[PDB]
Formats: C-alpha cells, sequence, structure tokens
C-alpha cells in the first residue's frame, strides 16, 4: 500500500514554507536558514514499520511508526507532539497534535513527484520532491 512512496527524495520546489513556519512560531533566523535548505527525505519499510528520515545541512530528523498507530514525536522545530500516519485516498497523511493544536503533513504522488502539503492554522505550504535513483 505505501510502496510508491518508498525511496530517497530531494526537494525541488517550495511554496509558502515561511508562512507555515511562522504559523508554528518558528523564529526569523531559523526560518531564514530553513528557506534555503533542500532536504533529502528517505522513506523505508521493514514489515509494518516505516522509517522516515529528513536530512539537511541545518537540521535532521528521523521517525519510525506503524500506519494507524499513534507515536510520540519531537519535530524539527522541537514541538513534542502526538502523531499518527495513515493512508487516505492513496495519500500518506501525517497528523500531529499538541497543546490542542494540529498540523497535517500530506504526501501524494503526482506524475512520479512527491507533493508534501503542510497545513497549520490557515497556512498551506506545498513542497515538491523528486526521486533519486
Ligand atoms: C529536518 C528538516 C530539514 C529541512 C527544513 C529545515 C529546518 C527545519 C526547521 C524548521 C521547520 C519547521 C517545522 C518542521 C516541520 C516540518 C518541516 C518539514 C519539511 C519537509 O519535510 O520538507
Amino acid at each position: 500500500m505505501v510502496d510508491a512512496f518508498l525511496g530517497t527524495w530531494k526537494l525541488v520546489d517550495s511554496k509558502n514554507f515561511d508562512d507555515y513556519m511562522k504559523s508554528l512560531g518558528v523564529g526569523f533566523a531559523t526560518r531564514q536558514v530553513a528557506s534555503m535548505t533542500k532536504p533529502t527525505t528517505i522513506i523505508e519499510k521493514n514489515g509494518d514499520i516505516l522509517t522516515l528520515k529528513t536530512h539537511s545541512t541545518f537540521k535532521n530528523t528521523e521517525i519510525s511508526f506503524k500506519l494507524g498507530v499513534e507515536f510520540d514525536e519531537t519535530t524539527a522545530d522541537d514541538r513534542k507532539v502526538k502523531s499518527i500516519v495513515t493512508l487516505d485516498g492513496g495519500k500518506l497523511v501525517h497528523l500531529q497534535k499538541w497543546d490542542g493544536q494540529e498540523t497535517t503533513l500530506v504526501r501524494e504522488l503526482i506524475d512520479g513527484k512527491l507533493i508534501l502539503t503542510l497545513t497549520h492554522g490557515t497556512a498551506v505550504c506545498t513542497r515538491t520532491y523528486e526521486k533519486e535513483a
């Protein structure tokens, strides 16, 4: 079910990431560095366990989870959240909850590119990743 998402992906387009970060309360200096970073995202599976790595010159993260099972997560911007990842309409949907807030990180494949849509508050960021061979 998740298999077309698996692999190594490189950021190739970003829209409204500053809006998203600002909505989350990220400080200017961090936003500034983040806006010039091009992360690599690695998604791998081992049975029912998915591992999602995000690597850059600034911050790195790694999470492991089972689809449909809540997990604790500490995000790149240091939020301690309750998370769940599920497939919905063929999209990989990641929901984070903390302090009564929510944000969604939705991944979908369009023409072989991975489109990540980040929503918090009214801010909607779209980032596009291409597969590395
Ligand atoms: C480890 C993330 C590396 C790239 C971004 C650089 C710095 C992170 C700093 C702040 C960003 C604020 C919120 C983190 C939440 C989502 C970022 C996902 C970006 C992506 O997956 O495209």
